[PDB]
């Protein structure tokens, strides 16, 4: 099936791998995974995180052809399973000297959920993008400011983690990914840019 295919030794994740809005799979509720994790799984979520590292090298991408990106979850493979990756770097200061963490959030997260979170919603000042959506789409995503989570390693150890700012924005948008819920679903219906007070606009 396609799994067999991602997880081929010798192949590499690319744009072509990724599934297109329309798709059924895209809508599903994924599956939990059980522990202790089969190989397939184990290297699923490896090549996810290869894809966005990948993703984010200047020439990796160039030569694989992708767009930069933060997150996959793996039905955007169509792999209706609860794993997601995230990457979320760090960025140089003004004088060009790297940060002391390459990378604020770097996790394949299996079967994640939210447990909590802030009553203050939080939406990117520059809306969202998809790499399952060949569109235009503007507005806010309204999301949860803050949000505790839960999640399981390749290994099945659990972890408990709060996360604000654009972290929380990534990982909810991921989650979103394998319970069927698509980005726009989020967007003010009548007008995209709509702000109810309090709302938390992030740069
Ligand atoms: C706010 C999260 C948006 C993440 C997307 C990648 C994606 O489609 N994840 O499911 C991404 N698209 C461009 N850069 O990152
Ligand atoms: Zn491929
Ligand atoms: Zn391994
Ligand atoms: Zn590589
Ligand atoms: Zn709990
Ligand atoms: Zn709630
Ligand atoms: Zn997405
Ligand atoms: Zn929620
Ligand atoms: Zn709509």
């Amino acid at each position: 099936a396609a799994i067999d295919k991602l997880v081929k030794a010798s192949h590499l994740i690319d744009m072509n791998d990724i599934i297109r809005e329309g798709n059924p799979t895209l809508r599903k509720v994924a599956e939990e995974v059980t522990f202790p994790l089969s190989e397939k799984e184990e290297i699923l979520g490896e090549k996810m995180m290869q894809f966005l590292k990948h993703s984010q090298d200047p020439i990796m991408a160039e030569k694989l052809g992708l767009r930069g990106g933060v997150g996959l979850a793996a039905p955007q493979l169509d792999i209706s399973k609860r794993i997601i990756a995230v990457l979320v770097p760090n960025v140089e200061d003004a004088q060009g000297n790297p940060p002391k963490e390459a990378y604020s959030l770097q996790e394949v997260m299996y079967n994640p959920k939210v447990v909590s979170h802030s009553v203050q919603d939080a939406a990117l000042s520059d809306g969202e993008g998809c790499l399952s959506v060949d569109r235009e789409v503007p507005g806010y995503v309204v999301r949860h400011a803050r949000v505790t989570i839960e999640y399981f390693d390749k290994t099945g150890e659990k972890h408990r983690l709060k996360l604000k700012g654009y972290n929380s924005i990534v990982v909810q948008h991921e989650i979103d990914h394998i319970d069927g819920i698509m980005f726009y679903d989020r967007i003010n219906e009548k007008n995209p840019f709509a702000v109810k007070e309090g709302l938390l606009i992030l740069e």
